[PDB]
RNA sequence: CCUGUAAAUA
């Protein structure tokens, strides 16, 4: 269409009251939408409400359009109260369908951060049949999200009650462990005791998986600030740590957690997990054996992050030995005869020199 | 080993 090119072979620019014939086919075009969207940005009312009068029937559709979407969003951004009830009045009703969309789930995500406190729930409400539908839906776990992130959980009561029994599994799958992380982060007293008590018997399986381990790393972090059960899983944690140290440490993804667990730990906690590794004395330190913890570490592709993030976060008495330990393994390889220029032996090298 | 993990748009 003849405006669209004058447009590109353009960009004495074109302005959005010059476009009053074709609005819906902009808004569906990349160029002629991001056109839109810098010009909704800056435009004055009486221009925005010309372009809206004309494409709002086709909200719903343009929510779903790739290049669409953008226009419906920046309409929440930079929209009048009167135009954003508008919007919403079209999404009562489908917020199922429109958020397991590609793009209208955007268009929804956008929504709950800019409309009223009482829109949010009423639309969020919709979904509170189909709450594990959604967290395991490639759109619809980010809508979920975004709802716990913009509303008072005391209004969402319909997330956690249709989790129960699913805590674990959801733990250990991609989106169920984002959602886990934010009912955790946002949830009261009672609803991170109710998710920490389906966890608590399976920490060495959460600790080693590929998603779980992220949420064991978000409760070593906490302060003890917080609840009673939170204090109580940390120890857990930590505990169920030191057991297995040198194991943990050489797993890929467990590693992560033995960083954490030093780097977050209280005095104790920490000392209990280094005891585990320390060379006994001075001199057991300078004549380390091949199966001694220290050693099977370093040189481990993994546990050699473990021993850098020791030599950090190591206490003076504690530091000590572990400094030496590891200034002795250079010398040992460097001497006798192939060359490896490892990176984690260069990394290990340079930061105790 | 120039060393190591997670989600839907132009």
């Amino acid at each position: 269409s003849p405006l669209l090119e004058q447009l590109r072979n353009s960009s004495s620019n074109m302005s959005l009251k010059d476009i009053f014939g074709h609005s819906l086919e902009f808004c569906k075009d990349q160029h002629g939408s991001r056109f839109i969207q810098r010009e909704l940005a800056t435009s004055p009312a009486s221009e925005k409400e010309v372009i809206f009068n004309e494409i709002r029937d086709d909200a719903i559709e343009l929510s779903n359009d790739v290049f669409g979407n953008y226009v419906i969003q920046k309409f929440f951004e930079f929209g009048s109260k009167i135009q954003k009830n508008t919007l919403v009045d079209q999404f009562k009703g489908n917020m199922k369908q429109l958020s397991l969309q590609m793009y209208a789930c955007r268009v929804i995500q956008k929504a709950l951060e800019y409309i009223d406190s009482n829109q949010r729930i009423e639309l969020v409400l919709e979904l509170s049949d189909s709450v594990l539908q959604m967290i395991k839906d490639q759109n619809g776990n980010h809508v979920i999200q975004k709802a716990i992130e913009t509303i008072p959980i005391e209004k969402l009561p319909f997330i956690l009650s249709s989790l129960t029994g699913h805590i674990y599994h959801l733990s250990t799958h991609s989106y169920g462990c984002r959602v886990i992380q934010r009912l955790l982060e946002f949830g009261s007293s009672e609803d991170q005791e109710s998710i920490l008590n389906e966890l608590k018997d399976f920490i060495p399986y959460l600790i080693q998986d590929q998603y779980g381990n992220y949420v064991i790393q978000y409760v070593l972090q906490q302060d003890q600030f917080t609840n009673k059960e939170m204090v109580d899983i940390k120890q857990e944690i930590i505990e169920t740590v030191a057991n297995n140290v040198v194991e943990y440490s050489k797993h890929k993804f467990a590693s992560n957690v033995v960083e954490k667990s030093i780097l977050y730990g209280s005095k104790n906690q920490k000392d209990l997990i280094i005891s585990k590794i320390l060379p006994r004395d001075k001199n057991h330190a300078l004549n380390l054996e091949d199966d001694s913890p220290m050693i099977l570490m370093i040189k481990d592709q993994f546990a050699n992050y473990v021993i850098q993030k020791l030599v950090n976060v190591s206490e003076g008495e504690g530091k000590k030995l572990i400094v030496i330990a590891i200034r002795a393994y250079l010398d040992k390889l460097n001497k006798s005869n192939g060359n490896r220029h490892l990176a984690s032996v260069e990394k290990l090298a340079a930061l105790v020199e």
